[PDB]
């Protein structure tokens, strides 16, 4: 009643790890269950690929990856993964004309620039990536489902439109879970087109309503369902696209399913801004990923995102600023390698002696700590800007017993493991 | 009449339904830490008079693996401690033969036992602990059970255990695991804590005179100095669990005088060769190095995943044993080549990317494979079927990427997670 509800998955049969995430359909942390054993499947939106991607991206995407990573390589849950790629959009065809290249020609150029962007970030590709063009027909099926379900209407210059007032009637549907208080040819102004009729000498598709494109938000809904069901145990993107995007994909998907619950997770990246404004396209206010660089290596742009909240907003100051913390970070872990690798390297087994010290002991006893101190930040919503720190930390006082105390190899060996293994789920490589 | 076992409490502690064959139960019993996630292990290392051979490598590469399903795939936190033996009637003697010391003669062979163990891709401990650094450690040791009255000093200097006095306490029953195998002595069962030295073998200061420790007392030590009164799990080959382990237990609840040092005991079963086990005393054994001038460290992997770590297995030389193991190295690496090539070249420009129902197929296979794996883990750590799970599912990989268009995102999630098993079992490719 006038307040959406959330349903939590039942624990039996689950991985429980006692993970929270910020969920953004109940607007608080709560606890993170799998619907099925510890599988995760998940959907993320992906870029408009039209122009080159721009630092704001990057963080979305890293922060994404490095979340991913926790899941899989540090909780070893097993994570299905989609991102789509909006090659069919009003910029795209706008953009085409004046580049005078066909639109799948320049949508297929900076969906392989985005691509190769993730690769220089370390970014993992996702299980599957969905191409609007390539599901146009699905997404034409999808819509005619949700028309019988009563839950569209099509104009008569041969647009579909999603009927919210409809919609909401059901009591088992509620439009706009995330930001209820955002809320001629249509019955209200609030409904949104899930097909437009074509205007002449844009592309194109055949439905049985007239040639037209897909609505901005169908594709989403469309490719989920089709790989991943009727249950999504994550989405994400950005928290720009938590209304009208993703809050818009709640309900055709809903409509769809005629089912309550399409997402068990919402999640979404705050946005980096610079000088206290979105980096956007608009603004003229973005630093490319190329350009960044050709400044910046992959370990130090990652470093940037670790260092902040992945679900708060940051402040990027131009002109190497943010970039002067990052850099010594990254310093700082090139060096420790290049000394515990040496140590290692000299040690001899002949002459030196193996006792268990106070010293060794003592050093153990941080390193175990430190093991427990990073799990209570990864479970606390990806803490990783803590996480961070305590390796930092650890670091620290491994360079002071390396240079005076004599060394446990095996001690030093098995802590270069562990950091190893924080940093591959960093996407860190050293 | 028959020694109990008390599981540790579940409460607080990271629970993955785990079942190890546990020794002290001679069951599989489902493992418990004693803290958090945390798991304090003690195995027993080489007596270093002589070069490893094959039935060592089973051992510790067999515990290797266990150890890195422990670490890397359930992600318990081990603090792993392994002895060297340095001081020994083995040692004593080989070093009259060759006329050098007893201290240039182990640390040969201990340097030679650690690039054995490197050339096999096995880990180090969190430590090593020799014997000849922990003398002093030894004699306080001894000291304390003394003072509980559960030891005996002999008219010539010799410390021995008092196995009656031991058994008549309640808290206390001798030779937990092997029950059945039980002059100057109380009881000929009675074994020596301490050894009074003859004046001409190496010895060292006491309060009973000079003297060494005794086969099974510096273990004890070591590991109540290092990890303390409870350890999670204690290792080593069959053939130590009587009387060796039985009496380390003894020796180690004599001195805490509590009646659970350790929560679970596993012993790997021995390689045999022709039948009998492979021995430097029946002169049947082959080095770690001759064999891998024959086999790489993954075919060798492979040979002991091949064999369940709890079971005896038989080597039948001339490459027979290893013509199997040899055939899965060269699908493995096949398939990287494959896979790998497939990944680097794909170009996302030109390729249609839809999802595809031979994609959802795979896929499919992929995560059941994932969950198959996961049952054989908690199955006493059954890489035998894991390993068997890996290759069907390579089968499928190798169809579905010689002709159907590929799912590039599809291949590099099925390579990480193949290299991750391969992390786990202690392959390189
Ligand atoms: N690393 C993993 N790989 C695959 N599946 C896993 C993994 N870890 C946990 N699971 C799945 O987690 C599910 C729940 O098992 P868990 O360890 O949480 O104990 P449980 O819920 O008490 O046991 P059960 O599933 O037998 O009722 C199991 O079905 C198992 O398949
Ligand atoms: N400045 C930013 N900081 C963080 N995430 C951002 C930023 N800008 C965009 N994103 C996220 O990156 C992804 C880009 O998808 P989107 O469709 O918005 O791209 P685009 O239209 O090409 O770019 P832009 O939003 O700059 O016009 C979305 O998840 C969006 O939320
Ligand atoms: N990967 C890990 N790294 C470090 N410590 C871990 C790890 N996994 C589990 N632990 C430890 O295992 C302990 C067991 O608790 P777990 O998370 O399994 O749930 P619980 O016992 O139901 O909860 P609680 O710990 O709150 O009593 C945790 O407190 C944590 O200290
Ligand atoms: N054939 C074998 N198969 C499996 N494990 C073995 C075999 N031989 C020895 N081991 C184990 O290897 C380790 C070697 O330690 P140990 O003190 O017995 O070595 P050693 O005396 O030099 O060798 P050997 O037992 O051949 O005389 C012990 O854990 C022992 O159980
Ligand atoms: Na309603
Ligand atoms: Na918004
Ligand atoms: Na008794
Ligand atoms: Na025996
Ligand atoms: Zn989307
Ligand atoms: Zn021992």
């Amino acid at each position: 009643g006038s307040l959406p509800k959330w349903n939590q998955p039942s624990k039996e049969g689950k991985k429980i790890t006692n993970l929270f995430v910020n969920n953004s359909l109940t607007h608080s942390k709560v606890e993170f269950i799998p619907q099925e054993g510890n599988k995760i499947k998940w959907y993320a939106c992906g870029p408009t690929v039209y122009d080159a991607a721009h630092l704001g991206h990057a963080r979305t995407y890293v922060s994404f990856d490095i979340i991913r990573r926790i899941l899989v390589n540090y909780f070893k849950y097993d994570v299905f993964m989609v991102i789509n790629i909006t090659d069919i959009d009003d910029k795209i065809i706008k953009r085409s004309v004046e580049e005078k290249i066909g639109f799948t020609e320049l949508a297929r150029k900076w969906e392989y620039e985005f691509w190769e962007d993730m690769k220089s970030l370390n970014v993992l590709l996702p299980t599957a990536i969905t191409r609007v063009s390539e599901y146009v027909g699905d997404i034409v099926k999808y819509i005619e489902k949700i028309i019988e379900n009563k839950y569209a209407y099509v104009s008569e210059e041969g647009s579909v439109y999603f009927d919210i007032d409809e919609f909401k009637k059901s009591e088992k549907h509620f439009y706009a879970r995330m930001e209820p208080l955002s809320v001629k040819k249509k019955k209200n102004a609030y409904d949104f087109a899930l097909w437009k009729s074509s205007k002449p000498n844009e592309p194109h598709w055949d439905s049985p309503w007239g040639k037209g494109r897909p609505g901005w938000h169908i594709e989403c809904s469309t490719m989920a369902s089709n790989i991943l069901g009727d249950v999504l145990d994550i989405h994400s993107g950005g928290i720009d696209l938590r209304f009208p995007h993703h809050d818009n994909e709640l309900a055709q998907s809903e409509a769809f399913f005629d089912h309550s619950q399409w997402v068990n997770y919402f999640l979404h990246s705050g946005h980096l801004h610079i000088e206290g404004l979105k980096m956007s396209k608009s603004l003229k206010n973005f630093i490319t990923i190329k350009n960044m660089l050709t400044k910046y290596t992959s370990n130090q742009i990652r470093i940037l995102f670790l260092l902040n909240k992945w679900d708060n907003f940051m402040n990027y100051s131009p002109n190497g600023e943010s970039m002067v913390q990052c850099i010594e970070i990254d310093k700082s872990f090139t060096n420790f390698f290049a000394i515990i690798l040496m140590k290692i390297k000299n040690f001899d087994l002949n002459s030196c002696n193996l006792y268990w010290s106070d010293a060794d002991n003592k050093l153990n006893l941080l390193f175990r700590q430190t093991k427990n101190k990073i799990h209570e930040h990864f479970l606390d919503n990806f803490n990783t800007p803590d996480a961070l720190l305590a390796i930092q930390k650890l670091i620290t006082e491994i360079n002071i017993y390396m240079d005076k105390e004599k060394i446990q190899i095996g001690l030093l060996l098995e802590i270069k493991h562990y950091i190893n293994f924080i940093f591959d789920t960093f996407g860190l490589i050293y």
